[PDB]
């Protein structure tokens, strides 16, 4: 089905043993599956959690949909291609298994979070919301300058479900489809970085009033509480590159800066003001990664670590180490 060469056969399976671990190498997975990491990992994650059985999704329909989804990720965009969506989906799969959230979420909520991660950047053009708005692009006109890309990703992901041969949610009840849709919209719209501060603040509240039962698991009474953790989960996963091993983090940084600089060039050709971190002639990649961790990634992930204490300590230590590595690359 994947046509994985007889030579990449066991290499792939050897990589997929780390499926449930933070240390999984999605680059290795993309290379052994003929650059189909999103399809590959999503199939693996769905078999592990036995989601195909629970929601009666035929294996053919699942593959057909994921393949088409993966094809809507642009392979010429340096960072926001299917490897990132696969990375965010697999990272979310690991966060959902963290001991402090054990048995807290329904199967339907697990399905929604992983599906959301998978579609969260589909058909990304390699430019930011602010670029699309400043250039009066069709998408900004379409979405009235609000969470332009995030709304688009959702629109494409759900639209690919319209044909029967691609409808993975055909066996959910009407009710389940409507709840899953609400959760997915919510989670994907929350990946808009302009909502980041609002999200971090609400998560700090959740940590302050966190009630963990005798089982050592968090108590989340209402839907409001659960979707609040899920939004933050996908958001942390989206901002997890600097929490990975240094070998992986540096390749992600290479990819993001290649995309950001490409937008700098486009802004320069059009006579627009260049965002300072986006300017290949002046910006220090190393200073920007240090600023990224101190002011965005560390504040979020330390808060997340508090809520799931102590499951995330390794993540925090890797983050401080990677930060110090980039700081040591600045003269
Ligand atoms: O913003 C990001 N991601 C992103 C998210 Cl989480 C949500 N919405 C849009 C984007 Cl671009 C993002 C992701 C990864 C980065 O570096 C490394 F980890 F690869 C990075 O560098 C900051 C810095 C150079 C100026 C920025
Ligand atoms: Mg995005
Ligand atoms: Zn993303």
């Amino acid at each position: 089905r994947f046509g994985v060469n007889t030579e990449n056969e066991d290499h792939l399976a050897k990589e997929l043993e780390d499926l449930n671990k933070w240390g999984l190498n999605i680059f290795n997975v993309a290379g052994y599956s003929h650059n189909r990491p999103l399809t590959c990992i999503m199939y693996a994650i769905f078999q592990e959690r036995d989601l195909l059985k629970t929601f009666r999704i035929s294996s053919d329909t699942f593959i057909t949909y994921m393949m088409t989804l993966e094809d809507h990720y642009h392979s010429d965009v340096a960072y926001h291609n299917s490897l990132h969506a696969a990375d965010v989906a697999q990272s979310t799969h690991v966060l959902l298994s963290t001991p402090a959230l054990d048995a807290v979420f329904t199967d339907l909520e697990i399905l929604a979070a992983i599906f959301a991660a998978a579609i969260h950047d589909v058909d990304h053009p390699g430019v930011s919301n602010q670029f699309l708005i400043n250039t009066n692009s069709e998408l900004a006109l379409m979405y009235n300058d609000e969470s332009v890309l995030e709304n688009h990703h959702l629109a494409v992901g759900f639209k690919l479900l319209q044909e029967e041969h691609c409808d993975i949610f055909m066996n959910l009840t009407k009710k389940q489809r409507q709840t899953l849709r609400k959760m997915v919209i919510d989670m994907v719209l929350a990946t808009d970085m302009s909502k980041h501060m609002s999200l971090l603040a609400d998560l700090k509240t959740m940590v302050e009033t966190k009630k963990v039962t005798s089982s050592g698991v968090l108590l989340l009474d209402n839907y409001t509480d659960r979707i609040q953790v899920l939004r933050n989960m996908v958001h942390c996963a989206d901002l997890s590159n600097p929490t990975k091993s240094l070998e992986l983090y540096r390749q992600w940084t290479d990819r993001i800066m290649e995309e950001f600089f490409q937008q700098g060039d486009k802004e320069r050709e059009r006579g627009m003001e260049i965002s300072p971190m986006c300017d290949k002639h002046t910006a220090s990649v190393e200073k920007s990664q240090v600023g990224f961790i101190d002011y965005i990634v560390h504040p979020l992930w330390e808060t997340w670590a508090d809520l799931v204490q102590p499951d995330a300590q390794d993540i925090l230590d890797t983050l401080e180490d990677n930060r110090n590595w980039y700081q040591s690359m600045i003269p």
